[PDB]
């Protein structure tokens, strides 16, 4: 039986690889604060102030904290990872487990100066999941708060909060509010523990690989087309310019003009930024050149976009401007941190099926031509789908989330996130937590007013969380060595992926999912 | 239904992202404007900046008219100004068209030309009769997940910035499907269409 | 097989339909040009302006080459005004491209 | 088994809507105090004072609490009223279920000016309903302390007392004073829990 | 069942010496403090100081401490010694068997300068072992910190840490980070007990 002196469950850290599952679990030890003294609050800002029309928002703040495990270092360790992303073409989730377990519930006094903090053994905390899915998703927005990607860490679980429409800093008939303490949730003490189960629908495997083939390269190098183009519409070698229509097969001599049967994928542009400075132009770019698209009045920011190269062969210094993930380098601020603390993730890889995404799809022509009239080629700058049309999802990284949940609505096409992960209609349910509130003393006479002095209090505890993924294994009669995931061979003065003198944990570099190669 | 929440502002209010985007590429409060690159993480300061996983349905715009009078423009531009589609050397009026938001916020008056369906109030003539015989229809619960029909779809850049070249960037009038995108097909009304037959085609897109 | 109708002919040509349009945005034969907005119900008169449900299928445009020499420029735009699509800073001509009518 | 360091229920608060039947359910936190340093104590009002002969008053005011939610907004949210009163022309109760569960019980103390407070983890709590109606029945009247409107707030348990004839301020012979602790009530320690049913009788549907 | 009220299991010392077999059994009491803070933290030592090119080391230390019982002392009184050298030629380990009971937890704080100490009774502690030797081996390097060779004495859990590759005080890129919150573990609260069994392979006997 439960009680004070007994363990809820037990420290749990594994990878398991069995043939094509791989189980990974992972244990850590949480903190969770007494958020808006056990208030909701709305909470909003409007163009009254220095924001402008893209900034405002509505919402409501609770008392509830969340669980946020949607980032892959919480899952894996970078060794686990390189196992994976060296070994198989592909993964997917497939199951996950989830629980709570040895809650301590604290409550910390002030007297005088000193602090003070002792167990208290009757309090409880309420946890709920919504199953249904009827609340505001707030995971997949790539929010702090995820579980620590070294386990020795404690973390402090995130407030939970929403936006709703708005019409400037004010309200919509249309916004809702969501009281948490209106949904069925479990009550645990210390000697209780919390579990439940998840099945991840049927997804596609993310594809970790690299394509050995650029698309318009699939021919063959040797052989002729027994397609006609048309070469040269002008007689050649006289004397006078007289048109004439001459033809041509395509052959290994021009192949940029065989014909072919499949188109890059779409292409949404770019500003084009280099890392080296003298290059970039001299004034602020970064807000006013911006790709933006400009939703109910307000312009927001295209990040990190669609899925598009990130430059084209030998250009390393250029990069799109919003196309690409940033993570920081372990301790980087949060406002104006210079380049060399954040770590640009970059697509090679995907340069053989998809455009690059600072240069043009392509061009078309924009008149139609007369021998009084000459030709004149438009540039495509955006480029939606088209039929025969093949692409690349982005990749997904170490730090980079998961999933994320498709919206529910009448249509979508090829629903993958933006920023990398696995498109789920139903994700796994958010896991919401609070510490149930405790009055402090109410006054001897009765009064209506409901009581807003309560024990200052904080609860902590383990959570575990193990999903089980379904590999897809790699299988090629190339002849030549793989690319893999290395570390560097060359001393260094401290390991990578390893705490540093003073304890620190740190993530040198985004390691990205695609080393194997594929035929296209 | 309507959703209870815009397509971009499904984030956190709370809390910021780990993500970095490039918030300044010039030297802040220097003397001198060399450029450097400075990155930061969106917030709930900006949240015009944070990285989304989706994007707006897609979009092909439409003209304003407003049914303030003095607003429009004196000229007839119903059918010049339209938006047609050219198939087979004749231009067919777009109608209703994509489904797309009437109008943004606190605009009533204005609606997409050819954009919304438009219903006669009983008996009503069949030419030229007067805006107050008609029944607008319009999409209100849209904007969410929707563009605007009379607005662009969003900016994109036309050239590939050098020191000597000023960052150019055009509009998008016309968006097709991109990997994604999301949106919400047209309301059904007490008075319009029940069902259409999907044509049969080698193929389609979203047959609604 | 071809289909025996245009798609934007799929309607009926002997009756109205209930949808209105906008048909004139300014005051008609009035001394004055001031605006305002006149609805109609499209008919078998204006076919173009009825409302439909279908669009016409994705459109990539390409350039237009006459067999009838004289007609054509005088010039070589068979690669320069070609339409291309641009792969990895290769620019690789689009063939035979989107199916699209020939001609019309 | 109950224990210190076990639950004694779980959260609940629901609407199910299923055929003709609406099952409500709310759960909130309450705090009791201490009333009257556990005295009873005569409580009378008499027209010696600026008082009138209509605000005369002779009762007692006993150490116990009681709850109340007899108030719609207690069962109901606003939401779930709207589906109610849109949609059904008459509704009646059924049957109730009452629960009191997680019982902390605390023990304050002074020394100099600070404050502290400290579970005491062997004190009790007494329960009892009057099923046989024994009591002077003292819902029904709109005072205040019903359970909040809105699920996140704690409140405070009203007070119970009661009132008798009187003439003027003095009290007559047919005067009754009622000892609560003369009923069996039930002793509840912070593992224990306490729980009844009870069913309605059969009454004509509110006409909405 | 176990509660904080009830002991986990019994002292136990004993020779038991019958035919060819001695089981030789010793209980301690230890205390286990908190090592770096819960910090696993780079050690190294390098030439640029006073040290030598022999003495530079890379490693990290733990907060994790063990058990050292390696020493014979622990496992043998003198007497027990003296029967063994003197009677026989030659003595082997069969199996062993460990355990952990009787689990105080006790957390200190500071007030002014006087210290108080008072049970937690919710507290945990994680013990595992390494059965697939996945991890530094770091006993039989004769370290100190076993269990005092006589039963009265209280004795303090060493802490844990590990060499690795370097070349000087910095890391090559064969050096290994293990982090032991990594491995399953087992956590006790003051009820609870850890026991495991271990059977020694076949070794020759020590000649004596
Ligand atoms: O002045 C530059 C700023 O312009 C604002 O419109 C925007 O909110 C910021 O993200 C930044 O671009
Ligand atoms: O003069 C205006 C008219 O122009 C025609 O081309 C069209 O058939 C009519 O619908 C109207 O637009
Ligand atoms: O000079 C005309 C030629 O231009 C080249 O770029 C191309 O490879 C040829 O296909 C042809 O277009």
């Amino acid at each position: 039986a439960d009680g004070v002196g007994s363990s809820s469950g037990n420290w749990h850290c594994d990878s398991t690889w069995l043939g094509d599952r791989v189980i990974t679990t992972s244990t850590r030890t949480w903190a969770l604060p007494t958020y808006n003294n056990h208030l909701y609050k709305q909470i909003s800002n409007g163009t009254s102030g220095g924001s402008t029309n893209d900034n405002t928002y509505f919402g409501y703040s609770t008392p509830w904290g969340y669980f946020d495990f949607n980032r892959f270092h919480c899952h894996f360790s970078p060794r686990d990872w390189q196992r994976l992303i060296n070994n198989n073409w592909g993964f997917r989730p497939k199951r996950l487990n989830f629980k709570l377990f040895n809650i301590q519930v604290k409550e910390v006094t002030q007297n005088e100066g000193t602090k003070t903090i002792a167990n208290n053994l009757t309090s409880t905390i309420q946890v709920f999941t919504d199953s249904e899915y009827q609340l505001p998703y707030v995971l997949g927005s790539a929010h702090q708060g995820c579980l620590p990607p070294f386990p020795a860490d404690v973390f402090m679980i995130p407030q939970y909060g929403y936006l709703t429409l708005n019409n400037g800093s004010q309200a919509v008939g249309r916004s809702s509010f969501y009281c948490l303490e209106y949904f069925p949730s479990q009550m645990l003490r210390t000697g209780n523990n919390f579990e439940f189960s998840y099945q991840f629908e049927d997804v596609p495997f993310h594809s970790s690989y690299a394509h050995s083939q650029s698309l318009d390269r699939l021919m063959n190098p040797l052989i002729d087309q027994y397609l006609y183009y048309l070469s040269r519409t002008q007689s050649t070698g006289g004397t006078a310019g007289t048109q004439q229509l001459l033809f041509s097969q395509a052959g290994p001599n021009n192949m940029s003009a065989q014909a072919k049967n499949w188109l890059p994928g779409p292409c949404y542009r770019q500003q084009r930024v280099s890392t080296t400075l003298s290059q970039n132009n001299n004034s602020n770019f970064a807000w006013t050149g911006a790709t933006k698209y400009h939703l109910n009045g307000r312009d927001s920011l295209v990040n990190p976009g669609v899925a598009m190269a990130t430059h084209k062969d030998d250009e390393e210094r250029f990069f799109p401007s919003s196309g690409v993930l940033m993570f920081g380098k372990q301790g980087a601020g949060k406002d104006n941190v210079d380049y060399s603390s954040v770590m640009l993730t970059s697509e090679e890889e995907i340069k053989t099926t998809n455009p690059v995404a600072t240069e043009q799809y392509g061009v078309v022509a924009d008149n139609l031509q007369q021998q009084n009239a000459a030709p004149i080629v438009g540039a495509v700058n955006s480029q939606g789908a088209l039929p025969g049309m093949v692409w690349q999802n982005r990749d997904v990284y170490l730090q980079g989330p998961i999933w994320a949940k498709i919206p529910h609505t009448d249509g979508n096409f090829h629903p993958s996130p933006l920023m990398g992960g696995f498109g789920l209609k139903h994700p796994p349910p958010q896991i919401l937590i609070k510490n149930t509130p405790v009055p402090a003393d109410p006054p001897t006479t009765f009064s209506q007013a409901k009581l807003a002095s309560f024990i200052t209090q904080y609860s902590t505890g383990q959570v575990s969380v193990e999903i089980e993924w379904e590999l897809q294994k790699e299988n090629s009669k190339r002849w030549n060595p793989e690319i893999q995931y290395t570390s560097n061979y060359y001393k260094s003065t401290n390991v990578d992926f390893a705490v540093n003198t003073d304890g620190t944990y740190s993530e040198p570099r985004p390691i990205g999912t695609r080393y194997l190669t594929r035929n296209l």
